């Protein structure tokens, strides 16, 4: 059974590709979480939920494990404050914009970029 299912994960290479790589076509969501974290569990099902309903609207939805070994990379370069984050990746943006992770942003979040 694992955490956050829907959302795909990126790995220590993976993100530092996403930060570096620019003329992304598409923008993306991630989240940073850690699996032990109680409030990362009770918003798991608001981030699937986010990641379903954003399903073929060419926001990719990710997540990214920021605990352990990561935790100071993601302090100094992901704006990792705490378990969860949610750092918002635009097409064509200076840096990743971090967003408040409560189930009522997120739900604000999701319903928003439906009307694009």
């Amino acid at each position: 059974p694992e955490f956050m299912e829907n959302l795909v994960t990126l790995s220590r290479q993976g993100i530092e590709n996403l930060m570096k790589l620019e003329n992304r076509k598409e923008p993306w969501i991630v989240v940073l979480y850690a699996p032990w974290c109680p409030f990362c569990q009770a918003m798991e099902a608001s981030y699937d939920e986010l990641a379903d309903k954003l399903a073929g609207s060419g926001i990719k939805v990710a997540k990214f494990r920021a605990d352990g070994d990561q935790k100071e990379f993601a302090k100094q370069e992901l704006q990792l404050g705490s378990f969860p984050t949610i750092l918002v990746f635009p097409k064509n943006s200076s840096r990743p914009i971090k967003y408040p992770s409560e189930k009522r942003d997120v739900e604000s979040l999701t319903s928003f970029l439906l009307e694009h």
